[PDB]
């Protein structure tokens, strides 16, 4: 139940990464909600972009639970930095290396390597946590499939150039499923591939969520991601990617809620009224123990999950490892900024961001209801359906 000597370097490479470089850049990024290049430069010089990827394209071959240890320490420098570590590590290079092709992963490899944060793209206005019955599709042409739709709330929108499009698939007028299409945006861009507008957030402000819509845009058979036994179980199988996604989103929660107990605690300890430090009151050393508590929880939660399951995460043990490292992540965040009392609802302190930061993560990749039906129909080990008729 301990980190390997191993992993207590790659903990602490990404620990200096993090505090020499990132940390002093949180605030600004926060203000500017501009998409940091800068950043990501160096954390792709240092080695934490597509490290899952294989050594034979160029990756590292580590584990998830490596990624979450890097994952945690760059959160608590930066919500954003956070983020872009997961999106660039987990999720939609995850299902491209397991079921893509070796076009498909050499295109995703070299993109990431050189510092893209892929953007995965399935969540539409109508269609959220029933993502089945998402509304963009692709139809059969040839070797190729014309996607219409829309989809929002997409991560790196406008930033990202590795595109993982969910959409139905239609030949000739006959469903097949959902599958997975790989796109490349650039300054020339693909014919049809438009960026809508610019969804302005509560927290984690530093990447860019923005619609996106699809007139007639053309995908090549090639990259289409492929399976042997039907799409009917391939759209099955992509979600499991997530799995490994959401780890590493509950790690960003873990690691902005860390941040804000240690500054809380550090504040306890310097901050005096009635002639002595806040730290000396039981009052508040009993909620110092309560977050400690949670917060060690946590951690034991998201790395047990990151060594379950084959290739990706557990299922079951990821949406519960998430459910309760994202709801902990707002106590400790609110709790942690009541220590500041008048200057922890000022903006000239992080602690106010804090709150703002982790308030997304019981929301985005899977709401915690979603996560806790999920939980239910593993332990009660039976079909949940949502639907009036699905008894
Ligand atoms: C910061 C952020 C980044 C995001 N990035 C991405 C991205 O990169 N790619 C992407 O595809 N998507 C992204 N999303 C979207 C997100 O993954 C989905 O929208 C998420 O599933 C929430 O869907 P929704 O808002 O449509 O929830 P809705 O389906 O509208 O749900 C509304 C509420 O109803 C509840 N609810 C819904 N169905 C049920 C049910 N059957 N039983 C009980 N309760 C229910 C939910 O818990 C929720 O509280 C992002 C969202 C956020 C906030
Ligand atoms: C899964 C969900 C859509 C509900 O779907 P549903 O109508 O209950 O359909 P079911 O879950 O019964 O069946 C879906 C199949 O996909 C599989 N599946 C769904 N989510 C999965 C995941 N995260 N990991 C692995 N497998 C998954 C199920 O095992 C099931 O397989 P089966 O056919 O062998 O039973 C919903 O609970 C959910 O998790 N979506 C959250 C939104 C989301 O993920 N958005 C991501 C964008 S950021």
């Amino acid at each position: 139940y301990e980190l390997t000597p191993e992993q207590r370097t790659l903990q602490t490479q990404a620990r200096e990464l993090a505090q020499s470089v990132f940390a002093s850049t949180a605030v600004q990024t926060d203000l500017t909600e501009q998409y940091p290049w800068d950043n990501v430069a160096q954390l792709r010089d240092a080695g934490f972009m597509g490290m899952m990827l294989p050594t034979s394209v160029g990756g590292r071959g580590l584990s998830t639970l490596d990624t979450v240890i890097v994952i945690e320490e760059m959160a608590k420098a930066c919500a954003t930095m956070g983020r872009i570590t997961v999106d660039s590590n987990l999720g939609a290079i995850g299902a491209i290396t397991k079921y893509g092709s070796e076009e498909q992963i050499k295109l995703a490899a070299d993109l990431v390597l050189a510092g893209d944060k892929p953007a995965i793209c399935i969540s539409e206005p109508n269609a959220g946590s029933a993502a089945s019955e998402m509304t963009t599709r692709a139809d059969k042409n040839g070797d190729h499939y014309i996607l219409n739709g829309e989809k929002y709330w997409i991560t790196g929108g406008g930033v990202s150039k590795l595109h993982l499009i969910f959409a139905r698939v239609f030949d000739d007028g006959v469903e097949q499923g959902i599958g997975a299409f790989i796109t490349v945006l650039d300054d020339h861009g693909p014919e049809g591939l438009k960026v809508g507008r610019r969804l302005y957030a509560m927290g984690v402000r530093g990447i860019p969520e923005t619609h996106l819509e699809f007139h007639d845009l053309k995908i090549h058979k090639s990259m289409m991601i492929t399976f042997p036994d039907g799409l009917k179980r391939g759209f099955a199988a992509l979600m499991s990617a997530y799995n490994a996604q959401r780890v590493g989103a509950g790690a960003v929660a873990l690691g902005i809620a860390q941040c804000a107990f240690e500054e809380g605690v550090a504040y306890l300890k310097r901050r005096e009224q009635f002639g002595r430090p806040l730290a000396e009151f039981q009052g508040l050393q009993w909620m110092v123990a309560d977050m400690s508590v949670q917060l060690e929880a946590a951690r034991l939660m998201l790395r047990s999950a990151a060594v379950s399951g084959e290739t990706f995460p557990d299922i079951n043990k990821a949406a519960q490892a998430k459910i309760f490292a994202a709801e902990t992540a707002n106590k400790v965040t609110n709790d942690a900024l009541q220590f500041f009392g008048s200057s922890g609802y000022g903006r000239h302190n992080p602690m106010e961001r804090h709150v703002r930061d982790a308030r997304m993560f019981t929301i985005a990749g899977g709401t915690a209801q979603i996560l806790r039906t999920q939980v239910a129909s593993k332990i009660l080990d039976m079909k949940l359906p949502q639907t009036r008729d699905g008894y």
